[PDB]
């Protein structure tokens, strides 16, 4: 692909984290933690899921950035509209207002309802994220494989500001401590 230049620099916005979450001083990488970390509640944190949103919120214009999955086993990504649900129980689906893919139990889904299959020979260590908002495409990208194709979500009804979105998974395995981390441009 040739999205590179439509590059943002992401952070992580901290008030909307799960409890359980670290975040680094950077507000670039992001770990779940072995206990809560010791904040208040607030309205806008992710109660049931290990889940935290970009700072920056999206209304137009193409924008790209990329996140380091190396080593995990469990995660989600993409992007949401700015007013989803953040307590209990919910699917991850464009009529809840997200756009993602997943990788979970050796299997590479997106998040359409019901989810869709992927085809990934070559397991990412980095995932390229592009939004064209006029457009209404979210596309996914395997830095690892030559930047090749993922998952292209098209006909999207953002229908509100756009927030990049992350969840770094449980980790009941012991296998899925490593952190998501935002890439240099
Ligand atoms: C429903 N399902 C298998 C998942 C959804 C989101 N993330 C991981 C898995």
């Amino acid at each position: 692909h040739h999205h590179h230049h439509h590059m943002v620099h992401i952070t992580l916005d901290r008030n909307t984290a799960n409890s359980w979450l670290i975040i680094s001083k950077d507000r670039r990488q992001v770990r779940m933690g072995d206990t809560h970390q010791n904040v208040s509640d607030n309205k806008e944190r992710f109660s049931n899921y290990p889940m935290v949103l970009g700072a920056q919120r999206f209304s137009s214009g193409k924008m790209y950035w990329e996140v380091d999955v190396t080593q995990k086993e469990a995660w989600d990504l993409g992007v949401c509209r700015d007013s989803v649900q953040r307590k209990g129980q919910f699917s991850l689906s464009p009529e809840n207002g997200f756009w993602t893919i997943w990788l979970w139990q050796d299997s590479y889904e997106a998040g359409t309802s019901p989810q869709t299959t992927l085809h990934i020979q070559v397991p990412p260590c980095q995932i390229g994220i592009f939004v064209d908002y006029e457009a209404g495409v979210v596309s996914f990208y395997n830095i690892t494989d030559h930047g090749s194709l993922i998952y292209t979500f098209s006909e999207c009804v953002f229908a509100g500001p756009l927030r990049p979105f992350f969840n770094v998974g449980f980790n009941y395995s012991g296998g899925n401590a490593a952190p998501l981390k935002l890439c240099p441009l």
